């Protein structure tokens, strides 16, 4: 872990070589269009995003500060309806399980019935709780444990052939809210997305979901663009945000731009049957990918090529112009 960076105000979050390196590029192909991109979250390329079902890196520190600030100005981005309680607790059990199992160095676990014992050294928590009980910890069983693990959350509950939205943590949405999209459908908190439901993709999308078992989780890409490394880009903080998406220019799309991966697993939570979205966010700034030639090249090319309607449900418009033409740079055809 690095020293302390900073998602807001300075800006400070930069990736080391390393963090470069294992950025999740997201285009398999010169040109992108949405598809059921789901594959089995099973672990492999050892040192990847893909080789833990979650992953913690450099940032965790710094990303964790990011939440304690966005959580203590706004404590609504976390809600858990009644009724999901228990999918909160089996959350925080597979969080801690393979946490302790995955980087035994910063987190340990050991538990005797309900008498768990969680240790999180990167963050200096040593905490001895009853699982289940939540006046045994000092909040909630969702924030307590998404407090301490980077990217988002939502727990769905499965019934009546659908997924609803009844339980999360989010405070680094892609320009969406949970208090907005708490108790909605699959299709319904995906209705502002253009051309995906005409072919089919949400329909096909909701039954993979639906099929989810316990040990065979699944996972997909999404990706976006982010001016600047704001993780909080969401409706209620627009005002800090927005309006950075006029400060581009030819001469700072390298340091402004970012491109924005969300790395995203669905795991069948056992007890409750509800279904967990976990939404891993990566960052790197445009100087930082040109690095990678390939990278470089193949951006410029999804850029000038992206359906207008894509474009701008993503938010790129605004200045997508000065960004194909600072990237034609680096493609020789
Ligand atoms: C329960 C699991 C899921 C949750 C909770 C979730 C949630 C969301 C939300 C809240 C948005 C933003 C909508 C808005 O603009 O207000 C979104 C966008 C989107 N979702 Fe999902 N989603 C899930 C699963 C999937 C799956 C399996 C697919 C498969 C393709 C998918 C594809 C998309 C697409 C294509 C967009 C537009 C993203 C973009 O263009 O950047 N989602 N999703
Ligand atoms: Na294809």
């Amino acid at each position: 872990f690095k020293p302390l960076e900073s998602y807001r105000e300075d800006f400070s979050f930069r990736n080391s070589p390393a963090a470069i390196a294992r950025f999740p590029f997201p285009f398999p192909e010169d040109q992108y269009m949405y598809s059921v991109n789901l594959e089995p979250a099973v672990s492999r390329d050892p040192g990847s995003v893909f080789e833990h079902q979650f992953d913690v890196d450099e940032h965790y520190v710094s990303e964790m500060a990011e939440r304690a600030r966005v959580l203590e100005l706004d404590p609504g981005r976390c809600l858990v309806m009644p009724h999901m309680a228990q999918a909160a607790w089996d959350t925080l059990a597979m969080l801690m399980e393979h946490l302790a199992r995955d980087y035994p160095q910063h987190f340990r676990l050991t538990r005797q019935g309900d008498a768990w014992h969680w240790q999180n050294l990167a963050l200096g928590i040593d905490q001895r709780f009853t699982f289940g009980d939540p006046a045994s910890l000092p909040c909630e069983p969702l924030e307590y444990i998404t407090r301490q693990m980077q990217g988002d959350f939502a727990v769905l509950d499965q019934r009546d052939g659908d997924l609803f939205m009844d339980a999360g943590m989010v405070t680094c949405p892609a320009d969406w809210s949970l208090r907005f999209d708490a108790g909605m459908s699959f299709k319904q908190w995906h209705s502002p997305v253009p051309m995906a439901h005409q072919m089919g993709v949400f329909d096909r999308a909701l039954k993979y979901l639906l099929n989810i078992q316990v040990g065979a989780p699944v996972r997909r890409l999404n990706w976006t663009l982010t001016i600047n490394p704001r993780l909080d880009t969401s409706p209620e903080t627009y005002h800090e945000w927005g309006n950075d998406r006029g400060k581009v220019t030819p001469d700072n799309v390298g340091r402004l731009v970012h491109l924005r991966v969300e790395l995203q697993l669905m795991a069948r939570l056992p007890r409750s049957n509800a279904l967990l979205f976990g939404i891993r966010t990566y960052l790197i700034s445009l100087d930082e990918l040109v690095s990678n030639p390939a990278w470089a090249q193949r951006l410029h090319r999804v850029m000038r090529d992206l359906p207008d309607p894509i474009a701008d449900y993503k938010g790129i418009t605004r200045y997508r112009q000065t960004l194909v033409d600072w990237l034609r740079r680096f493609d020789p055809e």
